[PDB]
């Protein structure tokens, strides 16, 4: 079995995700004509389980409303129907800043939450072509976790308290490998 190389800040063990090294690459070519217009786009990272270690074996693109600031998925149906036709795991998500630097914003922050929720190793990677600058990043668990699980702040904007989330470890957690990738538009 692979083995674990990266504890969350309670102590807890994080099993290395594989992400393919052409991921960052196609995802950016993929969703192009969006960031041309100043618009977010996001691609659901979806794998498998192996041997005690997680592998990102598909790019999906599902529906969703692009804006500057935002592209949360709207009809989640197609989605959910293709990862359970291919027996495929949720294991994080990437999505574009067109213009603006490399962070996680307020709504990135909440939309991150559930995902950590669902899988402690889940990842956002967050791509910021104008500045050639990307990340991948997670909330601190269970610190983060809490204070965006416990947030009732209006506005879409809004800030957070305290250290919130960080970068994970590579490749302690993340290990970037040159496998094969699918990648999957579910768009019209
Ligand atoms: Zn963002
Ligand atoms: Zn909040």
């Amino acid at each position: 079995t692979f083995k674990i190389h990266a504890y969350t800040e309670g102590g807890k063990p994080l099993r290395t995700i594989y992400l393919p090294k052409l991921l960052k690459k196609v995802f950016l070519d993929v969703v192009k004509p969006n960031t041309k217009k100043n618009l977010e786009t996001c691609g659901i990272l979806c794998g498998k389980l192996r041997q005690n270690a997680f592998f990102i074996t598909h790019l999906v693109i599902p529906l969703q409303e692009a804006t500057s600031d935002t592209c949360g998925t709207t009809d989640e149906a197609s989605l959910f129907e293709f990862q359970d036709k291919h027996n495929l795991l949720t294991l994080g998500w990437i999505h574009t800043h067109p213009t603006q630097t490399c962070f996680m914003s307020s709504v990135d922050l909440h939309t991150h939450c559930s995902y950590q929720l669902m899988l402690p190793e889940a990842i956002a990677i967050v791509m910021a072509p104008s500045k050639n600058t990307s990340g991948i990043f997670r909330l601190l668990d269970p610190e983060g976790l809490q204070t965006i699980v416990k947030c009732r702040k209006p506005g879409l904007f809004h800030p957070h308290e305290g250290k919130v989330y960080t970068m994970v470890a590579q490749p302690g957690h993340v290990r970037e490998i040159n496998s094969k990738l699918q990648v999957v538009d579910l768009r019209v």
